[PDB]
């Protein structure tokens, strides 16, 4: 880098925060890292995209030492660049979130009566997540439903509210802002499934300069600026956790109908 800062490659997926504050929010992680980490100014740069399309070739190109990407870009890329977890956010005590399908109160007793039906959600666009890991495998998303992507949770839910959709997917954030018209009821409850935090090259960290980083994140929602960074994203902490803590996922994602 020659005294340039290193790169830290962001593959955000989506989420209740705008594009440009979430971007906005990584340099300020950044710069919070380096101060409780004791790294002087600019030793990382954040680069930042939305496009889950374009993370493999910001990670071929920048050849960074950490990165932030979604559960299903990691398990497809860990093996390429040897990747590693270096914390995961706890959220609600849990470092594990569970998806909820919705629908009209009475019309659907179950998922295999969705069969055939329109799904609605955020998390469409990729539906290999969708099957192999929120429905573990037991449903394929793009043959046996109709996915009608959204990109606001609250258009998804207008539709069904309308009849235009049948059932909807959320997150824990998208269930949990429901309340904010027709009786809706959960038909389907995924199995818990562990969230995604910071990840590194191990062909390019040494295990010590990952415990580093580690720490910082450890320590980063204490700060008087991390903590808003930590509100602005819902995070109680960072945990540093070995590789272990995703491998049912990867049992998960080797399975096929
Ligand atoms: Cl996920």
């Amino acid at each position: 880098h020659m005294g340039a800062p290193a790169p830290v490659v962001v593959c955000y997926p989506g989420g209740a925060v705008n594009e440009r504050d979430a971007d906005q929010a990584m340099d300020a992680m950044l710069r919070v890292v380096e101060r409780v980490g004791q790294w002087p100014e600019k030793s990382f740069s954040s680069v930042f995209t939305a496009k889950v399309a374009d993370c493999g070739k910001l990670m071929a190109e920048m050849k960074p030492a950490f990165a932030i990407t979604s559960l299903a870009l990691y398990l497809d890329m860990r093996g390429q660049y040897d990747l590693v977890p270096v914390v995961q956010p706890r959220i609600d005590g849990r470092t594990s979130e569970r998806y909820r399908v919705v629908a009209k109160q009475g019309r659907f007793h179950d998922m295999d009566e969705l069969k055939g039906r329109t799904l609605g959600g955020t998390m469409l666009d990729e539906p290999a997540f969708l099957g192999k890991i929120v429905f573990a495998g037991k449903y394929d998303p793009e043959k046996d439903f109709a996915l009608q992507p959204s990109r606001q949770a609250i258009r998804a839910l207008r539709s069904l509210d309308k009849g235009e959709l049948d059932a909807v997917v959320l997150n824990e954030q998208q269930f949990a802002g429901l309340s904010a018209a027709s009786p809706v009821e959960t038909v389907f409850t995924s199995a818990e499934i562990p969230l995604m935090g910071v990840v590194a090259n191990a062909r390019l960290t040494s295990a010590q300069e990952r415990a580093r980083f580690a720490q910082a994140l450890e320590t980063l929602c204490a700060d008087p600026e991390g903590r808003k960074l930590c509100d602005l994203f819902g995070i109680q902490s960072f945990v540093a956790v070995d590789p272990t803590v995703f491998d049912p996922m990867a049992r998960l994602w080797l399975a096929r109908n």
